């Protein structure tokens, strides 16, 4: 089992990433917001005595200079780590990062943006390809009771019984996208409510795990790697999560896949060594390791954490850190003095 | 001076309006959200022993069946009120309402929606016409120091000195509209931040009055009647507010004014008995009465109040009620049992 | 049914009483703390259009110049009230007050002090004599399941099942008094915890009604009139409360009853028209009216409300107001400007 | 400079100590409450890779089996630490502990109890003898403006100007002890307020450093080692603290010093190598090292942190951790699952 110290240091990782990204809040520059976050997250991780590999991040080493897929992070990745690192610290771990989950939200001062990461031992986090993903997220009472393969209407009926709430008081977060017109209409027809977001379905899935938030499920199609980070959260909190890769451009209806074809995408999946493109992944398959760590820090306001607030001489952050190793859910409000 | 009891009853007015509107949260129906709110606000006001006239509301008596301009509300508007009402309760008062400020926000589960009203004695609230309005809102330290007639860049410079904050840490809420491209760019060029909202500039202006919110000013062009409600808030809290009517379709660039002309609009202003179309209105001119009451209750989450939350058997509301008569700012968290 | 307006005005009654009492916080003068509270509560009640009679208060008209038993309060107690008051406002109501519950706590800066009152229609609040009272208070899950006639050990066993908590994690508030040595020891022997208070068993009983407080029951012997105010709270919140008068000086062991005898006290009870001195009163017997109102405002910090905080130019209060008529539990945080 | 990791691990040290001590909350056993705390604090510290020496603790090695003065704590105190520890981790540091500050408060369910520690590099924390100590604590605005050598009346006058508050709204915490009759009376005579506590003057001094608490100074005579822990807090937060040893039994008036004499105590001070018994120690002299760490976790409720709350399957803690090395003040709310 990995070093317990890591579950503490990641507090500072998401804090520093959030602070740096928040420096570009409402500046209208999604690139600078991402770059500051990515830079601050990496540098803080590279001060941890850990032996880490990025398995979800900014993109392939070609497509992304920093926190690329397969990048080594932590002091103990160094060739002579045996001089600086305990056996414990030498344990290999996989890391999924999203330094600024919802860069558009941070750029235009929109709620829902977070610095987020997940950690497990090697092989313990699914290395999702850069694909879309059908997601179903729901609270702990609903775990294994709802199912991604059910209709939205059936899932709401089940969720209603699980949470002991009328169906017309269930709140489903759905991403505002042309791909979701039918889904959205269905939820309405069922009698439930639809909370539309422009970006940031990770803070959405995470809200499902907590009572107090007025969020009871996430439905629809999001980005796959972000799905894995959400799954890691749910596994740690005992909430429901399932994901299924989406590869057909006719389903997702975006400009990103305007010059993509279903078959071309299928072959890309084969190249990734994915043999079952239609597979439904349980939370325990997406985050499958012995130990799961999850950390988040608010950039703009969300339902669980406030955004970063600056003041003369400093900043104030709110963070959520979850460890299956220490069995703790830890809310952290930090005043940073500059 | 009006009955002190009114400053208490309006707690229940905005609560009931918010609850009713929240029943349509995320239902995708901006009409039902408005109608429930309007209906619940009016009925709760009609149980108050007050002699009220609506001066800002849903529209003219022709254009709006409920809470129309000039509608009488309160038990003491009845012809035989002298049998039911104290002299005190017989005092004539003017009321500005927005039962669901940001109906689109409530319909699609977006932050920033509130049930809101303002009250003063007769003649004490400007009866704004259904026009656009250039608005400048800012915290109490900035009152009378910034000015609507200044450039955004000069106003930020001044605001910087007032709040003792670097300019690059000032947050200006601006409505996302084509009319604001130049304004938005200017604020960026100045070095400050722009928080874009899709609707709801009343909760924006109100956030300016409170430290803790990360909102330091509102700039740009909004709707005039909503401006008056915001001015009433600021006058009560001692925050800055100024408004100036906008009448030229080339400036506002909307489909609502696509078949409108500058001159046609100017003549409409004359018909309203407005002789100076270019007048800058101080907060004290928009809300000019001896006594000002202001009440708000969150429908969806904002920076000051949570949205309405429903649970098995009830709902929970958060409200803000301000009285220059009792000199109180009153935050109210209510659990309603059904 | 009484005027709904009263359930709003009492917010201001407990606020004003608390503020006035808080002016003597930590001044070491339990008399001034009481007198300011009593004075401020009465004056604010005398501005309500209600027809009230004090049935629990500072003492008999001889023993207490202000808020004495049988004193008339409210504008509609006046002989010519028919000129000022609606039929509704003319309804007769009984009021129980404790303007400063725990004057010693306020005098020495101790937690647990509150301004508190309860209202019902005439005959609806038991007019307890100035006697001690065995009390059992417990949360809603425990209502009618525990019983004052059971041993503390049996009641803890039952409470354990009701709240789904180990017995060694139940917290019983008990007053630190020689009369409770055996009771206290019993609770320990049972395995549970004892939270000792020096004064103020009303805020204790009220804490039992709320999850979040770490208080799960009140046991032991307190003052009877304060018991009735607590019962009114519980009936409104659906929590458990029972009371039984204690009249035997050998049981209570105080200096107040050093020159009292069991038989002399029994005869005093007869004079009050109490025929069953050993009667166990249900919550519904102590507060038996159709409508129950309950209001509290913190003077020093408690588990539900902060104490009054003063600042340059004003004060900040926190209040709890409960109405079976509007079916609302209402937490109120007020900033008062002077 | 010491390992930054230590400023994170101490979060868990005070949490574990608090949880263990809270298991005896309201059990009436000040010994078990202390022993659980002491045991849990030591064991959690002995899992940190640090090279620590206890300089303030349970007592001398003879008088106290656990966390005694001079005890080595941390993995890097081991003779072969060079095999397990970085140079950084091998740095010598001094630690002051109070695993349960106010054991009486925890035993009887009283507010004000905390698990607390302070850390600096070797020589950086004054090794106070087991003596009483005159203390003056006050907020940052008052730092170096008030003075322990002034009368309480002069200090209040100065504090009044510093905080911009009327003197009659200043709150001085003073310990309820016969030794303080004259002090207490003086503060009243000055016009200010006295908040009496039975134990726990560390949480009192710490409250002075924060606005929001209604505590503006600590005055009077407390225990010396606890004074040093408080000084460490103030130095980190920039609040005022001064201490002066009290050695004369006629001044302190306790049973602990009933068979002590002034001269006997003076000679004890000489044996400790203290040459100036009348010395006034600045905060920077009591906590004089380059780096200061301070950690606290609530056991029973205080003004900054809630006490430990238990629930079916776990506990919830609130902690405050301050580091001059990371320049952070960090509030931590942790849900522990068992
Ligand atoms: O290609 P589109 O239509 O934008 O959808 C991808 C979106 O990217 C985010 O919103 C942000 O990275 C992310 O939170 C979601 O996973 C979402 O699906
Ligand atoms: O005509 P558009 O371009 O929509 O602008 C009017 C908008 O209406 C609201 O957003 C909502 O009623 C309101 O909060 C604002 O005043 C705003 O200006
Ligand atoms: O006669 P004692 O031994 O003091 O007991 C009476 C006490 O009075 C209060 O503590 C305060 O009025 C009150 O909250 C309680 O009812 C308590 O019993
Ligand atoms: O000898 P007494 O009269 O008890 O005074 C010592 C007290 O011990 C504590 O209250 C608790 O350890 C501690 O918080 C204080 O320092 C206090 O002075
Ligand atoms: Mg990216
Ligand atoms: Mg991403
Ligand atoms: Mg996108
Ligand atoms: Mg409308
Ligand atoms: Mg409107
Ligand atoms: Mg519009
Ligand atoms: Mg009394
Ligand atoms: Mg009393
Ligand atoms: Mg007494
Ligand atoms: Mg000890
Ligand atoms: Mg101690
Ligand atoms: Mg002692």
């Amino acid at each position: 089992s990995m070093d317990n110290v890591i579950g503490l240091e990641i507090i500072e990782v998401v804090e520093q990433a959030a602070i740096a990204s928040a420096r570009w809040m409402g500046k209208g520059d999604k690139n600078m917001a991402d770059q500051a976050a990515v830079d601050a997250m990496r540098n803080r991780m590279n001060q941890i005595h850990m032996r880490g590999r990025i398995v979800i991040g900014e993109g392939e080493r070609d497509e992304a200079p920093m926190l690329y897929i397969g990048e080594e992070v932590g002091i103990c990745t160094r060739p002579d780590a045996a001089q600086y690192c305990n056996p414990e610290e030498l344990i290999e771990i996989d890391i999924a990062v999203d330094p600024c989950e919802g860069t558009n939200l941070c750029a235009y001062g929109q709620p829902g943006s977070m610095a987020v990461l997940a950690i497990s031992e090697k092989g313990g986090l699914f290395a999702a390809p850069d694909f879309y993903m059908k997601k179903l997220a729901a609270p702990p009472a609903a775990k294994g009771k709802v199912d991604i393969r059910n209709s939205a209407t059936e899932n709401l009926k089940i969720l209603s019984e699980c949470l002991d709430r009328a169906i017309d008081e269930l709140v489903v977060v759905v991403m505002k996208r042309d791909r979701h017109n039918d889904l959205i209409q269905e939820i309405r027809d069922a009698g439930a409510r639809v909370q539309l977001i422009s970006d940031g379905d990770v803070s959405a899935a995470l809200a499902c795990a907590f009572s107090g938030t007025n969020i009871h499920a996430l439905m629809g199609i999001g980005a796959a790697p972000e799905g894995v980070i959400s799954a890691a959260a749910m596994r740690a909190l005992g909430g429901h999560f399932q994901g299924q890769l989406v590869y057909d451009p006719a389903v997702v209806m975006t400009k990103e896949w305007a010059n993509r074809t279903r078959e071309g995408n299928l072959e890309e999946l084969k190249k990734a060594g994915i043999t079952d493109p239609d597979k439904v992944y349980e939370a325990e398959e997406l985050a499958s390791g012995e130990t799961v760590l999850f950390a988040a820090c608010g950039i703009t306001p969300g339902m669980l954490m406030k955004g970063v607030r600056f003041f003369k001489g400093g900043a104030r952050t709110q963070s959520l850190v979850i460890s299956t190793q220490s069995k703790t859910a830890r809310f952290v409000d930090t005043i940073h003095m500059f």
